[PDB]
């Protein structure tokens, strides 16, 4: 005989939905409630779809925040801690390295700090301003010899070569 | 009595397939037209279903990239700004510093440049070359005094320690 | 008339189980019998749930653990290689740069070594301390003049100015 859908008298509503359905996109609509993975069953997903599905595949915010292409300096911060494990250098990816993780940061690749050239003292090694021009000696008399002796004394003191 | 899914004559073309069929796995092969989503569902995904999946959950070429961890330099520089705010740190993970770039990571790191140690001027510190040996005096006579003394002179303006 | 499912003679197991089925909910319980892909489709993850997704979805065990926030070393060392090319770059990623990274490091962001400072010597520029006290020279006859440039002989001598 000729039985309709209806006849059927223990089928269920959504049974007898899915029995009277003609495609399998039909039968999709009728069987996937979430809008969200509806969409991603029928291939064709909106950035919101994507961002939805995104929710609940992944519990991680930050790594979600990565995976949406926006990250804050919050995000940011903690994505660089899944990426490297050494302290000084998330200090310089952060750009706001401490004291020490400068410090750490210039030994770990032998860098110094700017120099600047130090005057010499009687115990340290150091820079000194060149002296100013002397005549050599003509001198035929003691008097002359030592007016000689101390221009050059003078010019060596002040040019710091020698104390005061 | 006994009828035939065949005898349901308002049933779907895809209802009467899924009242025929036996088992979960042929139900999903009729109502899942996608094959990269029916891969998904089944638990069994080829390399090439999960790029199509990664296709229909995240619409950032950049993260897809990465996610497929294959990434070009393009996709690099895009991946280091997601992670990183400081453009001077930007400029160091490229490999290319711009001059800017330079100044600002040194200042940074607290780094200074290449120093080069520069001769004394009479307005400048620096550094001097070490004068030639000279004698004691044993002078007895005016002459030989003033010979001495610039004996002195000459090898102090040989160093550059004094102008000439 | 009526008939019951069970009267349908060539109907299927998950067939007739479906067509009985009243909601969307119960037809997915029984269409999709892997329990995490059951588990995005109903949007209700727990965290296993998420990471055995994340199995189907990505082939890449460092993007995968990536994903679950979760890195090792060797996890962080392929995610760096995934980021950044340069190889100088991903020696200062890893906290342990070669000798060779440090250098090109150094180059790159134009920084110097620690410099120290080196004595003059007669063929190279460098620092000197500075010579003791002098005075000046009231000498009245050639012993006591030569005796007051033996003086400063001696200081210049004593502060590395000039050789022995």
């Amino acid at each position: 005989i000729s039985i309709e859908v209806e006849d059927i008298k223990d089928a269920g509503d959504t049974g007898k939905r899915l029995l009277k359905i003609n495609t399998p996109s039909g039968a999709r609509n009728i069987i996937i409630e979430n809008e969200d993975a509806k969409a991603l069953i029928n291939g064709e997903t909106t950035n919101t779809n994507k961002k939805n599905l995104q929710d609940l595949l992944f519990s991680d915010g930050n790594v979600k925040a990565f995976l949406q292409a926006t990250t804050t300096d919050e995000n940011k911060t903690a994505l660089q801690q899944l990426l490297v494990s050494n302290a000084d250098v998330l200090g310089l990816l952060s750009g706001n390295p401490t004291s020490d993780n400068k410090i750490n940061l210039r030994t770990m690749i032998g860098a110094g700090v700017p120099y600047s050239l130090p005057a010499a003292t009687t115990t340290t090694l150091g820079g000194v301003k060149k002296g100013a021009a002397v005549t050599a000696s003509t001198a035929t008399d003691v008097a002359t010899a030592v007016k000689d002796l101390n221009s050059l004394i003078t010019v060596l003191k002040n040019a710091g070569i020698i104390s005061l």
